[PDB]
DNA sequence: CTCTTTTTTCTC
DNA sequence: GAGAAACAAAGAG
């Protein structure tokens, strides 16, 4: 569930559900709506659909001006839409009733979760969080990445998995983008050279702009898992020095690199 | 079998 | 800067 595979789902849906209006909200697992459910149910009631949008990795269903639906998929959340009468699958835990279908959220680790919020706490929300710059050359400046960047002594792949100096990526695109820019996932940013930097940040819009439009790496119905030169390779020659991929833990990550290529 | 492995929040 | 917790099932051997 990273940026390319939630924005997949939030285009599906965008061409899905927009417009459409909700009959009701039933829930067998309520408790993931962090918010109340039922001050959800109260409120998103007999309302439409007016826009999907994405911020990270973080869903935002708009019903109505008033309410903004934040939904985050974590591991493994997933939505399906499908018939009115459709049977209720083992993890399925809420489902939005419309005229015509129903949108089905299933979860079977549990960790997703709701939250109903006001549209003017939408930014402060995120702010809260401390999410970065989406990762587009336009807000993602190179320049504050660096500063950022030579400030720590953390590890570049657990500093870029805490969203902070940029949104979106992953366990499975930081092993591909530390690959692509041949830097150890293991290397404190503080001594990266600008020329790494600079690749890195270019790296990170590049591979998470063709994983959206490779529909994401969904092992839904997308293409990017067939481009992946690291991630999973276990003991596969790298793309490019042939080398034998190595998978190591890193602050409890499995983290797929290269020797050679990825010196640090 | 049995153990390992698969996003974010919080406690230090 | 680490580890644990939430939680359930495929994968490895
Ligand atoms: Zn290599």
């Amino acid at each position: 569930g990273e940026l390319p595979e939630v924005e997949t789902v939030r285009r599906e849906l965008e061409k899905r559900i927009v417009g459409q209006k909700i009959i009701s909200i039933e829930a067998t697992y309520p408790r993931m709506v962090l918010t109340g459910f039922e001050q959800l149910k109260k409120e998103l009631t007999g309302k439409t659909i007016q826009g999907i949008s994405r911020r990270g990795k973080y869903l935002i269903f708009e019903i109505g001006d008033d309410f903004r639906l934040i939904s985050h998929l974590r591991m493994e959340g997933k939505y399906r839409l499908a018939t009115l009468d459709a049977p209720r699958e083992k993890h399925d835990h809420l489902t939005m009733k419309f005229a015509d279908g129903q949108l089905i959220y299933a979860d079977v680790r549990k960790f997703g979760t709701w939250e109903l919020i006001s549209t003017d706490q939408v930014l402060p929300y995120f702010l809260k969080k401390k999410i970065g710059p989406e990762p587009t050359y336009e807000d993602f400046d190179e320049k504050l990445f660096r500063e950022k960047l030579r400030k720590s002594t953390k590890k570049i792949k657990p500093y870029l998995l805490e969203q902070t100096l940029v949104a979106g990526l992953g366990n499975i695109y930081v092993d591909e983008v530390l690959w692509l820019a041949k830097i150890h996932p293991e290397k404190e940013t503080n001594q990266l050279i600008e020329s790494s930097i600079h690749l890195l940040h270019d790296s990170i819009i590049e591979i998470l702009q063709k994983a959206i439009k490779l529909g994401g790496s969904s092992i839904s119905t997308g293409k990017m898992q067939n481009e992946l030169q690291v991630y999973g390779k276990t003991g596969e020659k790298c793309s490019r020095c042939g080398a034998e991929i190595q998978k190591i833990k890193v602050a409890g990550r499995g983290t797929h690199f290269c020797p050679v290529c990825q010196q640090k």
